[PDB]
């Protein structure tokens, strides 16, 4: 009576790796053995089942060898990776009604077939593509469905999504209210609040699946001053100036990252040099800096090795996250973590999950989204004594360890799911 | 800037009539001319448009002469009735994804085509089958969509039935809830206290997106006339009622999946009620209730396709103890309102289940008897009606009649909807 | 490279048994050991996988014990039964687009999961509910899909629902498009019909021909003692030569033709129609009296009593007079149970009926008029006892040769294995 | 009994114009008055109704002034233009199941709403997106459906593309093929020899359900006028053409996931064609063609959003050796007919892929050069054009122009459609 399975239903991560869902799957597999050991102590024998839509080898980001490494990793542990029919051509990984409906039907199939051979199943489904899985299983699965707890995560349609997304998320919201076995896995304090209010999700049906980073990954290593300086040598940084760093996607219609707010505020920050690394070159930001006579360094297509060096440089005053609400950005967590010994302190807008990340001012600086507010937040960082920066840097590093550690947060999900199984049963 | 159209998207009401939606269409057509006069005082020239799915002549409740009268009534006033494609047989006024999707698309079409030839449109869509209309119009209709205020109304997917709503119902009502919070031009018309609280608590719809469309009856309709004792006995003489016993009356659409009208509860309770004769009038014959009555050895009069003249007489007869309404989760049933009103002088008192809108109708017990949905509770409710003091029987009858006048008057409630829609339109401009 | 699986995708037959698909599943499992033996000698180790939509225990025909038996039968043989999500409540076993789409998606999933652990798969899918399975596997399954041969069987739309038309049009497209997609025809009639109606290439038509399990006890030869014992309660006249018909009542757009025999009996002195319908038929009563025809009209009769009727030396013929049906097995049953005595078969010239009676060599073909029926009966009466011997033997041999379930499921397996080799 | 409507259900042609369907709508409207006169002689009074899916102003090819012109053109003749709900954003004239199902439902609605006010309707539906309209009308429309003859036409799901048609395309065209066989009132309008043979061989459609709707051009349109050498040079002068080299011209909608126009095949072949300059004018700019030309070091001139005046000049210039049409499976392309006609005096000869309707257009080699769809064959085809004797070049140019006159004249071919539909209408009655 102790065979426990986690079924991870993910739109990418094995055959294809091209975004945040795939990173989640990879950190998951790195944590599998530790999670197995942890749950053995609670008396469960854990296996992992991974479900991913069939991809065509010509899909963007397809990697036959990554698929093979995933399959071997899970098989070596008595788990399995299963490619799922999605009534599609295999080139995308997203779609409309037909894609969502078929992939949810076969994701549900995988859950029930896993329930057939196990004693208990935690089905962790992600995105609108799998949002119908809980209702399909719980409506039709009979005694097998009563072995399953669903945790559906990674976004509910927010108030323009497609009709397919609206309907699928409306379906999972219905089933979360309807069934004791359907929970929403919230990725942040912000989405837990949003979904309770927006979808009338009951508190008892909200379960933590909180976004985090894998703190021990090599890409987060602390760098020496010597290595920092040789990595940033080709970035064209000025010999003088305190850097305030931002990076990410270019601002877009409906996606204001707020880079312009730093450039505007830098007008009133003598000795501050904005350093902004966008996905692609940004002529608009160049024209804005030239108009304001602000000496910004504007980079593009920078690798994280180089952002980390920038963030760690003693010349770097802060890292700024000034964008509109996002539910689960991990970039500010990466900044607080790689700067654990030197460099940036974090300035965060009061939107989305950012206040939670900087602990509402205890591990970083919160600002409203205006140039004057951002200017005042920058000089609040400059005003800190060396000792005060040391305390806030330590607080930010501790906050990542305490709240945004991937190993702890997936353990938190598993414990909550196992606890909820017992309570429902 | 004066041509205002109400577009009513209704799953029945002209070719087909079986339940409350069709009664609603009859009610608004009877009130249309008065509504036109009233809205003209508020500065609008009002036209009515009715969209109903094409039906096959084999459909239950089909009457092509009713379709003729409705189409001609509307045409004589410059309005129109329009039969709507729903990608189906036409043999049923419900369906799944294909039915909902095609009907919402063509209902959306009718809205936008009306918007193109008018200055403003109030699009009143009813039930999950049309719940996607607001989103289809507002997503794709461009400038024509900006002339429309949506009011989506009537029954919806809920957590209050043992039968789980279909995926199509769940998706559609999720879609319209999304659009109430996404669009200034998408409101829901609550038909009852029960649906209003459901919109806020289940669907998280903001209070500003709620508009009144409260279930009600046309009190002055001749079919609600008080009857003489002679005319009562005349009408019930051909119903096969036993010479002895007191009647508990029920009527309505047959129970079906997703629609538990609770007739079986009265039959069950009647084997503990020795002098009680259930009288159950369903739209269609119902062999299933006959098997239940037989199985229980319950003497019950099971009727079908009864005209309201005969139901009214049954409700007013001194031989009738009660009329019972035992639906699992009525969103906004008007039949208990009809009983309270037609019995204002004599006859039945109302027994109502403690679910859906029924407690609001009987004023939580001041205007009728509230019962849990079990055979033992229903039997105890019949006994409660029997044991009332004379003063309490008179008081409850008067209170029920007064509640219909104050809360469930169709002329008042449809004017409330229309005044709220005209105000909301002014707000969004 | 020797692991072969047959994946049978069926809307019923384990959790639920109500119609012909369930009977097919039951006869197939009885034949599994023989098929395994037969295919082992062709170099294949054979596993059976059964996929059926999840049913609720309240579904009509639900039997938890039949489900357990099928489960044990397949597990004992290294196979499995798999219940399939169909995005439905589990009460029906049929539905619309949502049901067809989900059930085909998970049917396709079961095929591909089977292909992952085997070397070759024959995916036998049935009815419009699984008709999208070949397309979903072959469009998206990659290298796993190239291990699969699809045989889609049990009906193409020939007024069906939009969902049936679309699903069957999809599989027709895929049968033309893909070397790995075949249509399993159940009769000579449907093989011709699908070639003409759906432009199915000849190389994509594969036999899955309807048949009966000849050796089932329900087809046992009865002594005259047992025959007379079983028909004693049927209210048969002391005199008269019977012409027997049985099956469903005639319904709108599905005329079984019972009235044609009653009308023809007006011109058949000494012939007594015996008609056993599913439910009582007051219309047939009204019509027998109108014509002063002495008919025996029965309802709800078990095959034990039908078989006794068909075997009685008093029975002249069994008649099958309805409009086109693609794969009726009732006339095969009549030809088989009368192999030693009783009825010879009269068949309308519709659907699979001419094939069944070998176009007159194993029975009497008739046009669907009362005069033709009466004439057909006269021809049966005219036959000498030696000609009746000839035709009864031809009819029994025809069932053994063409309508034997064990042979026809072997014929399917051999055709699919040959097709597999040819595609590689 | 004289009121006849043609309902044209078109995925583009008013709000949006990019390809052949929109060109057909334009040709049709210009020919409307002559069709009305001609059908008046056969006893019918004819109205045109146009249905096109709602588009957002951001859709490619959108022009609000074109929409207004079409709407006024039809209104002035007592007809109408109707934008149709398709349950989509309006950013694209295609989609999957949702788009197909909603647009077919509202197309069917427009057909039936037209049948209610007319005596007879010819419903011309185009492409897979409307292929379910005949079945939707005929299944559910009752007496109104009995006034309609359906003619379904244009591109469809085939086995002739490397990209497999989508499930929605396969289902919809399977559905119209079924209804063609099931209903006397459902025909398909073949636009080419290729689609006629495909209807019969792929979809088993009976020959009596096929009516002609053969792709054609309005030869007398001013845009097909012969140009002087001076006017040719003035129009080509602003296109950035190199001083030296002979041109091979292509133009059309950009290639897209289910639409391989073969532009890349010409750029490929040009690596083996030292004196040849490809000139490719796509509706939209096309970064990918520039990357391919750069990768191949081919000095192609890549144009976008060119007016037909300038394409005509390119095609007539003696510097132009050929116009190439290299689509994978054109159901009925008219662009080769435009080249054959406008170059009747000078300029291009036509190179046509050996697939789709293209071999029929060039009379299997008598009116142009047929090529297999490979780079090596396309380059061979260009060389074959160069090596023609003077007599054969002259003869081919004349044969090409004569073929358009004889087989691809729009005024004759749209009259042929209308006469065949009117004949078919009489037979079903
Ligand atoms: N005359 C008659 N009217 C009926 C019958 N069944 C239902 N109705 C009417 O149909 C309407 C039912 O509406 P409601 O009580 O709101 O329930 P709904 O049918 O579930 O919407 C009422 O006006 C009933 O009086 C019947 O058998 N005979
Ligand atoms: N002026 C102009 N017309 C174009 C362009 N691209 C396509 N067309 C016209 O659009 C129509 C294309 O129709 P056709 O050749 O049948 O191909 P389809 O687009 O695949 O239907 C023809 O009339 C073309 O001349 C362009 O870039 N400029
Ligand atoms: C099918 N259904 C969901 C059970 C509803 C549909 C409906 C009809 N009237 C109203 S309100 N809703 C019903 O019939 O009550
Ligand atoms: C999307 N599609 C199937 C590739 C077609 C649709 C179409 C547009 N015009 C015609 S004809 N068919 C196309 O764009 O050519």
């Amino acid at each position: 009576g102790r065979a426990l399975a986690f079924v991870w239903l993910m739109v990418e991560g094995a055959q294809v790796a091209a975004g945040g869902v795939a990173g989640y799957v990879r950190n998951l597999l790195d944590e599998q053995d530790a999670l197995r050991d942890h749950l053995a102590e609670r008396g469960w024998s854990v296996e992992f089942v991974l479900g991913e839509p069939f991809y065509d080898p010509g899909a963007p980001g397809y990697d036959e060898e990554r698929w093979r490494r995933v399959r071997e990793h899970l098989a070596a542990r008595g788990g399995r990776a299963v490619r799922l029919v999605s009534d599609s051509d295999g080139l995308d990984g997203w779609g409309e009604e037909r894609f969502f409906h078929a992939l949810s039907a076969t994701g549900a199939q995988l859950v029930l077939d896993t329930a057939e051979r196990c004693d208990a199943v935690v089905a962790v489904s992600g995105t609108s593509a799998f949002a119908r899985v809980p209702g399909m299983v719980q409506r039709q699965g009979g005694e097998l469905a009563a072995k399953v707890l669903h945790v559906h995560t990674f976004g509910l349609a927010t108030h323009v999504p497609s009709p397919a997304e609206i309907a699928a998320d409306g379906d999972v919201a219905f089933w979360t209210r309807q069934s004791d076995r359907v929970s929403v896995g919230y990725i942040s304090r912000y989405t837990a609040e949003l979904y309770a209010r927006t979808y009338a999700i009951p508190a008892a049906a909200l379960l933590p699946n909180r976004s985090a980073i894998p703190r021990h990954a090599p890409r987060f290593g602390v760098l020496t001053e010597e290595r920092i300086n040789e990595r940033i040598a080709g970035l064209g940084l000025p010999a003088e100036g305190e850097f305030v760093v931002m990076w990410g996607r270019n601002s877009a219609p409906g996606l204001d990252k707020g880079y312009h707010l730093l450039l505007e505020a830098a007008r009133d920050l003598p000795g501050v040099v904005p350093v902004i690394a966008t996905r692609r070159p940004d002529p608009g930001l160049r024209r804005l800096a030239d108009r304001y006579a602000v000496p910004a360094v504007l980079l593009d297509d920078q690798p994280f090795t180089h952002l980390s060096a920038l963030l760690q440089s003693p010349r770097t005053l802060a890292a700024a996250f000034l964008g509109e609400a996002e539910p689960g950005a991990v970039s500010p967590m990466e900044a607080m973590w790689v700067a654990r010994e030197s460099g940036a302190l974090v300035i965060a807008a009061d939107t989305g999950n950012l206040p939670e990340v900087v602990d509402d001012g205890a591990a970083g600086i919160v600002t409203r989204r205006t140039a004057a507010d951002v200017a005042d937040a920058v000089r609040r960082v400059r005003k800190l004594t060396a000792d005060e920066r040391r305390r806030m840097r330590a607080a930010a590093a501790a906050r990542v360890r305490a709240r945004f550690d991937f190993a702890a947060n997936v353990r938190e999900l598993a414990d909550a799911a196992v606890d909820r199984l017992a309570e429902v049963s």
